[PDB]
This record gives structure tokens, sequence and C-alpha cells, in this order.
């Protein structure tokens, strides 16, 4: 791709929530663990490059990236990954945390720079109906979609992975016109 203009870091964060890992097996770990580098790797060129958070990272998804990058991603900016949760992480900044999930009845219109922006790291995530509104619902946060339903067939949008969401959210910092952003990362 080819960017337009200077690079401005900003001040949204974006969580990767990464405490799913009882869902997944091998296979869908190793290629979860893919879509976390990529989302580092948009981050990395980004016009404006986000803080992303890897929350309640461990396990096999941390052992399977060390075993792939042999200790590379120690040396990723802006790049926070803790076994703490974005619940504990945040602790002072709850009502700025937004879930974001495809069954949402909120939309996201513009992302806010105060904001923290939630997406679940979880492979397949359509064999789990409501898997992400319930948590986030649970927790009294709030879920919010990304405005794209004009732009993507109901089946397909199910089938959105981990990055596309990220690199979607990242795209429409730069654009902020959500087409140009969808039709980047889809087609």
């Amino acid at each position: 791709r080819i960017r337009l203009g200077k690079v401005v870091p900003s001040s949204i964060r974006i969580v990767l929530d990464c405490a799913f890992d009882d869902l997944m097996n091998d296979k869908e770990i190793n290629s979860l663990c893919q879509q976390v580098t990529r989302c580092h790797s948009a981050n990395r060129t980004a016009l404006h490059p986000v803080e992303l958070f890897a929350t309640n990272f461990g396990g096999r998804l941390k052992t399977r990236q060390d075993f792939v990058l042999k200790g590379q991603q120690n040396n990723w900016k802006r790049y926070n990954p803790t076994t703490k949760s974005y619940l504990e992480e945040f602790e002072s900044q709850k009502e700025k945390l937004v879930y974001l999930s495809a069954d949402s009845d909120n939309t996201i219109t513009e992302l806010d720079e105060d904001k923290i922006y939630i997406i679940g790291a979880i492979v397949d995530k359509n064999r789990y109906k409501n898997l992400c509104q319930n948590k986030a619902s649970e927790q009294g946060i709030k879920t919010a979609k990304l405005p794209i339903d004009e732009y993507i067939k109901i089946t397909d949008r199910k089938i959105l992975t981990v990055n596309q969401v990220f690199e979607i959210l990242s795209l429409w910092l730069e654009y902020r016109d959500w087409e140009k952003a969808f039709m980047e990362v889809i087609p």
C-alpha cells in the first residue's frame, strides 16, 4: 500500500483479549498467534499507530509465540502484553472500554481518542453464540460493532479475523472513511 502523510501516533488503545485459549485446538492457537503478529505489523506501519495491548496473555499462546519468533516479540513497541485482564490494567478507566462484537445493537461511527477498544482473541468465533457480548455485558461494559454491514455479506461478516478487525480500525484512523478502510482490508 501507499500511505499519504506524516506519521502521528494515536492516544487510542486497542486490546487483544487473549483469555479464550480454552476454546481452541493447537492449530487454532497457531493461527491466532499469526494474527496477533499481524496486528502488530499493521500497527508498525500505520499512519496513526496505537498502543496495542495483549491482556490475559499466557499459556499455549505465549508458548507458540516465543517458539515461532524466538524472542523478537520482546522488541516490539508500542506493544504491551500482560497476564492481567483488561479489567485490571484499566481499573481506573473502565467506562472508557468498548468491546467490539458483531452481535451488538450498537454501532461505532467513529473512534474516540480517549477510548479503549477490545478485540476478542478468538479463532472461528462463530461457534460461540454471543460469546463476546455475554462477556462484556456481564462486566457492565459497552459493546459495539463496526459500521460495515453495507459492505459485507452477513455470512462473511462472521468470518472476519482478529487482524482484519484491527486493520479496519487502524486504517479508519488514516482515512476517516469506514468504506475506504474496509475495502483496503478485504478485497
